């Protein structure tokens, strides 16, 4: 009867916002599972629900680690409609800083919850999509995923991966009839200093923060509010043929062209070294 | 006085034949330290290097295992000439399969040899390059890296990741005066079906099939040969002002174009879909 949707990283920005949206929507059409991976943060999503005033029966919390994968089975399990319609695979950790002050577990971690976490769901969710034929995927994306910023060396890594996953299963999952697509986001108005300084040079030092106060500004300018960027999910959800990728904004389509059409990287580089320092 | 370069995955591929190629140059311009995983696998190299007549101290083994940041200092300590010129960060997974059928640990290797490992080389090395003003970092990329192949979907994270991390990187380290190119190789000529079938669907099945007789036609048609591969690490080496991207053949170059210019990432997909089924 109802669209059945399982959302990741629910305990704050895209993920709550998105849940709720959907929970609350005047037609009723969704049944949402808004997941997290401690209980602990739940308030924050029970607060938003109670201010949209979601039905009772249209929102239900599970505790979900991206993690591990008995956890993902777990939750599964939960789905006491037996289905997924829509999955969204949101849940996701930035890491900033200049690559030598990360430490190698912080690394391994943004991978495993961001990389890993979504294979981890894409294995538990899509066969059944598959055997029936039909299914939607929405994945959360970035502009760091589409281009390298400076200090996000990392977490750049983790959001191409998922750009390089997605398209590689899109590809296949055509003749299937199960859909995904990457709904790709620009800034959302959702160490310590010794500690970095102590890990690297003072010259990068310095230009970490040149690069802190770029982006504070580019925040200021032009960050969007997750309301705007829940309704871009839905767009994708309703699409009779989605594609593969979805836009919130068109702020940081000049860039990405300069990058798209200088395949020897040069003038992004150039360009994005400009626009930061 | 000479060049001092060190290679990951120098067992087999294109870090065999690179290490051999610069400690057999006619100038004997390079000092090269081959670093392998695992010692056993040295044979083919040593066979390498005879064939080409590397003069005694051209070259040098090294044991390396790019999964243990201990492994990968113990090694820094080796270069006995106390600065390395030259980075080539090579060694590399693949993985191939239909992703619910890769084992968690194989997606979890592949992601942290390819990506997390060349990060462990990074952090180790970069530092002393940046204090000098100077270095070269070469890290062998993919066309998996700049479009995604199914079947190849873990893979391709991998290869995408590397590009996020890397170009992130170039935009910082521009002002240092330490160059950080891609090398993207095309095909290089350098589970079993019940385990796959056992593991997914039979339709699947079928489609990985099909992608298989692509491929080898492709691999057939269009491999190439290490040694031109080896070449174009070469021409980055010397290049007074490298770019961030070399791209060893313009083969792929066509489909990577029409992927440049729809980011929706609907004609990359019809495309690819049709080029492979
Ligand atoms: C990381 C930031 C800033 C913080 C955030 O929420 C993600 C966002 C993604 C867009 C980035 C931005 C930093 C400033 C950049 C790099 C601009 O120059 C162009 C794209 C911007
Ligand atoms: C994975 C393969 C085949 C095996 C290999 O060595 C890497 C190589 C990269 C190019 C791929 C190719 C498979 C066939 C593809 C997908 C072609 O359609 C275009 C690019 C090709």
């Amino acid at each position: 009867a109802r669209t059945v949707v399982l959302i990741t990283g629910c305990s704050s920005g895209i993920g709550l916002h998105l849940a709720v949206r959907l929970a609350s929507d005047p037609s009723q059409s969704f049944k949402v599972y808004a997941t997290l991976r401690d209980l602990k943060t739940q308030g924050r999503l029970w607060e938003a629900a109670r201010a949209l005033a979601c039905p009772p029966g249209s929102l239900e919390t599970l505790q979900l680690d991206v993690r591990d994968s008995k956890s993902v089975a777990a939750a599964r399990e939960r789905v006491t409609e037996g289905r997924v319609d829509v999955l969204v695979c949101n849940a996701g950790l930035g890491l900033l800083g200049p690559l030598e002050a990360l430490g190698e577990d912080a690394v391994a971690s943004v991978l495993d919850v961001n990389v890993v976490g979504t294979v981890r769901m894409l294995q538990a969710f899509l066969p059944d999509m598959k055997r029936r034929g039909s299914g939607r995927v929405l994945v959360t994306g970035s502009v760091g995923g589409l281009m390298g910023l400076p200090f996000n060396d990392v977490y750049c890594a983790s959001k191409f991966a998922l750009e390089g996953l997605c398209e590689s299963l899109a590809v296949l999952l055509l003749p299937f009839g199960v859909h995904l697509s990457l709904i790709e986001c620009g800034p959302v108005h959702t160490g310590s200093p010794e500690e970095v300084l102590d890990r690297t040079d003072i010259h990068t030092f310095h230009r970490f923060y040149q690069y802190l106060a770029h982006s504070k500004q580019v925040f200021r300018e032009a960050a969007q509010n997750p309301e705007e960027v829940a309704e871009v999910f839905l767009t994708a959800l309703r699409a009779p043929k989605p594609t593969l990728r979805y836009f919130t904004t068109e702020r940081f389509l000049p860039l990405l062209r300069m990058r798209l059409d200088d395949p020897s990287g040069s003038n992004y580089v150039t360009a994005m070294h400009r626009e930061v320092f």
